[PDB]
């Protein structure tokens, strides 16, 4: 996250941090035992690190659980990154809590104009390389559809939205991948791309989840 804040532990409490020997991506905690991510974080021997701040220290609130199953979506494109979501399902379910707790999926999707809650562990710095330690936040708006087309030629589908600021400055950044995107209490993005990191006119662009909740409550019923 680049031009964010500091959470605060445990504030932001869906916030998943996947590890594989260390964090290479965020996720959201949709249920005790389900995790949504972006379809590019997929790999295997994927351990999901629940209740986390610090992500180098174990600082008491932690649930690290190895994942028993990953779902990429079946029309995930990794070139044109269509349709970048996946499912992790954990071995064992998470003990919910104030400080490890499941986000509500969408009933709606939400408006260009609608503010949300962008979360990551990702690199701070818009140029080179600084990562923190601790859950970084950004308050962003959702962009229209136009702006987010213009912004990137030939590269919007109707399955990905920009939020964030035309003016450059504050955005996510790598490591932030696969992270949430919540508005009022729902998820409704997925860190997913974009073209550097905070930079005039190249907002982030995240998955839309709502697009996504059929598949996700029916992926989730049967496996
Ligand atoms: C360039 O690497 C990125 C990874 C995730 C999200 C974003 C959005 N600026 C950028
Ligand atoms: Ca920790």
């Amino acid at each position: 996250i680049v031009g964010g804040y500091t959470c605060g532990a445990n504030t932001v409490p869906y916030q998943v941090s996947l590890n594989s020997g260390y964090h290479f991506c965020g996720g959201s905690l949709i249920n005790s035992q389900w995790v949504v991510s972006a379809a590019h974080c997929y790999k295997s021997g994927i351990q999901v690190r629940l209740g986390e701040d610090n992500i180098n220290v174990v600082e008491g609130n932690e649930q690290f659980i190895s994942a028993s199953k990953s779902i990429v979506h079946p029309s995930y494109n990794s070139n044109t990154l269509n349709n970048d979501i996946m499912l992790i399902k954990l071995k064992s379910a998470a003990s919910l809590n104030s400080r490890v707790a499941s986000i509500s999926l969408p009933t709606s999707c939400a408006s260009a104009g609608t503010q949300c809650l962008i979360s990551g562990w990702g690199n701070t710095k818009s140029s080179g390389t600084s990562y923190p330690d601790v859950l970084k936040c950004l308050k962003a708006p959702i962009l229209s559809d136009s702006s987010c087309k213009s912004a990137y030629p030939g590269q919007i589908t109707s399955n990905m939205f920009c939020a964030g600021y035309l003016e450059g400055g504050k955005d996510s950044c790598q490591g932030d991948s696969g992270g949430p995107v919540v508005c009022s209490g729902k998820l409704q993005g997925i860190v997913s791309w974009g073209s550097g990191c905070a930079q005039k006119n190249k907002p982030g662009v995240y998955t839309k989840v709502c697009n996504y909740v059929s598949w996700i409550k029916q992926t989730i019923a049967s496996n």
